[PDB]
């Protein structure tokens, strides 16, 4: 039996699925700790930029969880992603510890731009800026990748890098009341928010697990971008980002929420 995590419903992905929008034909790279083989995921390819972990399998759990929020398969098992027919790519930039370097992350972004990714999900970040990282964000963006990144978990009124960069779409986390999660970073550069508390998704060991974080919010938006791209195949990264923001539901504060809560129904109307 399949269950629909509350955040998938909150962003109104099922309304888009009922219009025949699933993210089919859209290439989404998850730049994370890998993605483990799982019966509720279809992993099309990928690459590893972590020396010492040549495979794209996930030794941490975080990348597999993120992937499932984007693209858990619509079937009779497990959970259901925002964009369950997205073409999923495992781009390992973080090791099994959950840490990586700005170089590894930049190599993932240059892979995404060299391989025709439409969306790159970066559920990662740091409080410090990086020229290496920024360069790669801009390069990927010029190659048509929509870079979607987590605002961070410090609870501060400023957001992490690379989400703070103009060419990244920065995503904060909300709770079931549509309030900002206590940990969710906000402030300048914040674009949008999505569910990020008690988010159930795919997890290694062929199982499912619930996590909190702006890392969990980010893939809701990555998935919504894929729905928008399937409906509007001619649109650019910038067009999709702007439409997601224009169609988001206001949550009563630009500082705390950016454009507000992502809404896949309104964005695919
Ligand atoms: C051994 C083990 C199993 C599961 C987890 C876990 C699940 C969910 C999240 C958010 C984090 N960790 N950790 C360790
Ligand atoms: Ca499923
Ligand atoms: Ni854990």
């Amino acid at each position: 039996a399949q269950s629909v995590p509350w955040g998938i419903s909150r962003v109104q992905a099922p309304a888009a699925h009922n219009r025949g929008l699933t993210g089919s034909g859209v290439k989404v790279a998850v730049l994370d700790t890998g993605i483990s083989t799982h019966p509720d995921l279809n992993i099309r390819g990928g690459a590893s930029f972590v020396p010492g972990e040549p495979s794209t399998q996930d030794g941490n759990g975080h990348g597999t969880h993120v992937a499932g929020t984007i693209a858990a398969l619509n079937n009779s098992i497990g959970v259901l992603g925002v964009a369950p027919s997205a073409e999923l790519y495992a781009v390992k930039v973080l090791g099994a510890s959950g840490s990586g370097s700005v170089s590894s992350i930049a190599q993932g972004l240059e892979w995404a731009g060299n391989n025709g990714m439409h969306v790159a999900n970066l559920s990662l970040g740091s409080p410090s800026p990086s020229a290496t990282l920024e360069q790669a964000v801009n390069s990927a963006t010029s190659r048509g990748v929509l870079v979607v990144a987590a605002s961070g978990n410090s609870g501060a009124g400023s957001i992490s890098y690379p989400a703070r960069y103009a060419n990244a779409m920065a995503v904060g986390a909300t709770d079931q009341n549509n309030n900002r999660a206590s940990f969710s970073q906000y402030g300048a550069g914040l674009d949008i928010v999505a569910p990020g508390v008690n988010v159930q998704s795919t997890y290694p060991g062929s199982t499912y697990a619930s996590c909190n974080g702006t890392s969990m919010a980010t893939p809701h938006v990555a998935g919504a971008a894929a729905l928008v791209k399937q409906k509007n195949p001619s649109w650019s990264n910038v067009q999709i980002r702007n439409h997601l923001k224009n169609t988001a539901t206001s949550l009563g504060s630009t500082n705390l929420y950016g454009s507000g809560l992502v809404n896949a129904e309104a964005a695919t109307r």
